[PDB]
Order: structure tokens, then sequence, then C-alpha cells
């Protein structure tokens, strides 16, 4: 039943020589055909917002530099059609593709989810612990049922690559 949603990653930029992290936090369309509603499923800066998935970035970083919730995802789920029936959130590493870093590698980031519409949710997943797992992961999953929303954690990890994992979930592999 959430009518709203906002998710929240924030992260410590380790400070030494002007250097600094940069997670990719977005978030994944799927239609409920099992196919991605975009051979991308994977949208972020190149698009403000989504054009059918209601999502919408408040302000992308690159830096994370300071103590709380860096950046911002406002979602409005009352106003997705019955086009799109799956939204997932994702966070993965960008840089590492040069430089291969886990989350690990910065002090400490965290994951957050709170239900915009009645301030309910309140999660964050631990990097620094499963920093170790992989560069790439979503925090949870979102799905209709009875005519109404339902998020429902799933923890799954995937060394498949931000740019895969992207058209990955369209390219179904018999």
């Amino acid at each position: 039943s959430m009518k709203n949603v906002l998710v929240g990653l924030g992260w410590d930029a380790r400070s030494t020589d002007g250097q600094d992290f940069d997670l990719d936090a977005s978030a994944f369309l799927l239609a409920a055909n099992g196919k991605v509603r975009g051979d991308a499923d994977f949208i972020f800066y190149n698009n403000l917002k989504s054009a059918d998935g209601s999502v919408t970035h408040t302000g992308d970083n690159r830096t994370g530099e300071g103590d709380g919730d860096d950046e911002s995802l406002k979602i409005k789920l009352d106003a997705v059609p019955g086009d799109v029936d799956k939204i997932i959130f994702v966070v993965t590493i960008h840089d590492a593709q040069a430089r291969r870093q886990s989350f690990g590698q910065v002090s400490g980031a965290f994951i957050r989810l709170v239900n915009d519409d009645n301030q309910t949710e309140v999660a964050r997943y631990d990097l620094t612990e499963d920093a170790s797992t992989e560069t790439a992961m979503l925090f949870g999953e979102l799905y209709r049922h009875n005519g109404e929303w339902k998020f429902r954690a799933v923890g799954q990890g995937y060394a498949g690559g931000l740019a895969s994992v992207c058209a990955q979930y369209g390219i179904n592999a018999s």
C-alpha cells in the first residue's frame, strides 16, 4: 500500500588529495511481461526523471562530501499507470570501471528507504560489511499485488556489470 517512497544514499568521501568516491544510484523499471519496459532498465543523469516510472532524482551529487543522505530519489507510484508493474532501486560503483573499487573502498557509505507517503519505511543496508560482497547490488524490490503497490527486500548482489545489469534484465538468456 505504498503510495510514495523516497530513497536516500549518503557516504563520506575520503579527503586526502582531492579524491572522492561516487556511487551510482538509479531505479530499474520492469513491465509485468518479465521484460524490461526499456532495453536500458537503467535511468540516471541522462534522465532528470523517469517518463512513465514517475521516479525523479532530487540532486545527483558526485562526491557525497558531508555526513547524511547525500543523494535522494523521489518516487510517486500513485502516478504510475498499469503499464509499469515493477520498480526496484539499485546502487553500484561507477569509477570501478577504471579503478574496480568496492563500496568498502569508501569510508562507509549507506543506503536509506522511507515511505514518503506516511513516513513509515526506514531501513538501510550495511555496505561496510557487504562491501566485500560485490560492486553492484539491488537494495530492495517493489511490485503490484492486490491492485496496490508492495515493497519486499531481496538483497541480491550481481557481478554482471553496471552497464550489463541494464540490458541484462531485458536480454533473457534461454
